[PDB]
RNA sequence: GAAGACUGGAGUGCAGAAGAGGAGAGUGGAAUUCCACGUGUAGCGGUGAAAUGCGUAGAUAUGUGGAGGAACACCAGUGGCG
């Protein structure tokens, strides 16, 4: 019950989700700013951001882990605010990635707005 | 108009070069979607704000595998070819 373990982090243009699980993908606990109460446009803001990660945070150490690789996603404004929250719950911060998906020129997007 | 002559036009020969020029056959890797199975809990998605919609019949997230179709990230450039 006491390991280590990987924060997977997807920061959007809404909404900011933080997944902690084990090496292996296998969930221990999660938070996101819907889940802190929050509603519509306030949702994406770098403060919602801070309260999930926090969230998440406090219960990972439930059942206990100290070093973390974390995991990026997303164009959101909350990359920043989310990964401090997790050092200053007590914990170790051993890499950061990006994991965007980017295609090689794959499947086409929809299309413009206001068009 | 007719009979001859020439090589600065035009074309052939000889030695090199570059190119997303065209038609046919086969193959590759990212990414999206769907399907099956682990972990997991209450939201996800969306907007100027919202709502319709999806979710406790267990979603979003996450790890593994399978199927299929379309376009070819960097190179990439008032660069190239017709
Ligand atoms: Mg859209
Ligand atoms: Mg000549
Ligand atoms: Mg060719
Ligand atoms: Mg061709
Ligand atoms: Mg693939
Ligand atoms: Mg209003
Ligand atoms: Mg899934
Ligand atoms: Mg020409």
């Amino acid at each position: 019950n006491i390991e280590s373990g990987i924060a997977h982090i997807r920061s959007t243009f809404n909404n900011t989700i933080v997944m902690i699980t084990d090496t292996h993908g296998n969930a221990l606990a999660w938070s996101s700013a819907g889940s802190l109460g929050f509603k519509g446009s306030r949702k994406s803001t770098p403060f919602a951001a801070q309260m999930a990660a926090e969230s998440a945070a406090k219960s990972a150490q439930e059942h206990g882990l100290k070093t973390l690789e974390v995991t990026v996603k997303g164009p959101g404004s909350g990359r920043e605010a989310a990964i401090r929250a997790l050092q200053a719950a007590g914990l170790e911060v051993t890499a950061i990635k990006d994991v965007t998906p980017v295609p090689h020129n794959g499947c086409r997007p929809p299309k413009r707005r206001r068009v």
